[PDB]
């Protein structure tokens, strides 16, 4: 049902997917021991931001690792390229772990906006069930990306809905909040909602890549593009959570935050 079924692939095609998606592996479980080492110096009411961000290492680590094995084992090389076999590679897991991840995203996000009680788990239901609604209806568009075209563009439509209204959870209570936050950490608040705002929008690009690109180099773009999003949504926006949880565990006085701040 995927346009990655549909191709043979160069070796340099089928190569490059295979280190970009063991790059990522890399890149997220390296970020995952920086988190956990730096935990230690993060205040009890921000430290779950922190462990979020090993969640969402290990989480999409083993997604990428998950999708990295699936793409060698679909595929092997027969009469000069790379050839679909009995098993087959899928983009379709990928939503399925955003269900997953996303929440953590979102969550990490409302706690060093200093959310906490009703208005903590009530903006997280809400969020979550945005996000939910977007997964859920992008899984079911990318289902059409062979066969049905018009009906991919349609459900990305209804997606993109919850997806504008999630942002504008996200960026109403972000602007909202930013005067509560500590240590500075209310400028560098402002660049994580663009960050978000510019990784997250990666994700509808790759989505519409078989409209615009339905051919081996397009199905390269698409996971070049969830490599980019990927290293920008979760690890940089993670070191960004966590420095703004650590910032602000300092100008709360929290003396191991101040003193690990100190020593660099
Ligand atoms: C770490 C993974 C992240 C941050 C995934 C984010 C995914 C999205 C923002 C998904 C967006 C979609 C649309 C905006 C409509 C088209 C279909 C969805 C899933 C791709
Ligand atoms: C935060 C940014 C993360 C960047 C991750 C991407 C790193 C690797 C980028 C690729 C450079 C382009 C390589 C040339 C592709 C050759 C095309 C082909 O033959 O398939
Ligand atoms: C096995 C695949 C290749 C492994 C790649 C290993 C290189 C990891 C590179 C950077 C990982 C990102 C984690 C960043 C930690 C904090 C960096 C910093 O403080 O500036
Ligand atoms: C390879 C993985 C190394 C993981 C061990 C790091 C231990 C962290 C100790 C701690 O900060 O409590
Ligand atoms: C909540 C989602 C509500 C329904 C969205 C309906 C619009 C997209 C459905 C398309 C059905 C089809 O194309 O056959
Ligand atoms: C070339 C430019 C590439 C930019 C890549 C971004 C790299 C990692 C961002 C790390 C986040 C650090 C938090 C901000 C620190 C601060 O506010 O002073
Ligand atoms: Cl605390
Ligand atoms: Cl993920």
């Amino acid at each position: 049902k995927n346009i990655e079924s549909l191709f043979d692939y160069s070796a340099g095609q089928f190569e490059f997917i295979d280190h970009l998606l063991t790059m990522g592996v890399g890149v997220h479980f390296a970020a995952l021991i920086f988190f956990l080492v730096v935990s230690q110096f993060v205040a009890p009411k921000y430290r779950i931001a922190t462990a979020l961000s090993c969640i969402v290492m290990v989480s999409a680590g083993l997604i990428l690792n998950s999708q990295a094995v699936m793409w060698t084992d679909a595929y092997a090389y027969v009469d000069g390229s790379y050839q679909l076999q009995d098993l087959t590679f899928s983009n379709g897991y990928r939503y399925v772990n955003w269900m997953a991840t996303i929440p953590c995203l979102l969550l990490q996000l409302l706690i060093v906006l200093n959310l906490k009680g009703k208005e903590l788990f009530s903006t997280a239901t809400w969020l979550i069930l945005a996000a939910w609604g977007m997964i859920i209806t992008g899984y079911v568009g990318q289902l059409y990306e062979v066969d049905d075209i018009a009906q991919l563009m349609i459900w990305g439509a209804v997606s993109t809905a919850f997806f504008v209204v999630m942002n504008w959870i996200v960026g109403t209570k972000i602007f909202k909040n930013r005067a509560t936050m500590l240590g500075g950490t209310d400028s560098t608040i402002t660049k994580v909602f663009w960050l978000m705002m510019f990784a997250w929008t990666l994700y509808p690009i790759a989505y519409l890549v078989p409209a615009f690109m339905n051919n081996a180099d397009g199905v390269v773009l698409r996971q070049l593009l969830f490599t980019i999003a990927d290293i920008s949504s979760k690890v940089i926006y993670g070191l960004m959570i966590t420095y703004i949880a650590i910032q602000q565990s300092a100008a709360a006085g929290y003396v191991p935050a101040q003193q690990a701040l100190g020593r660099i």
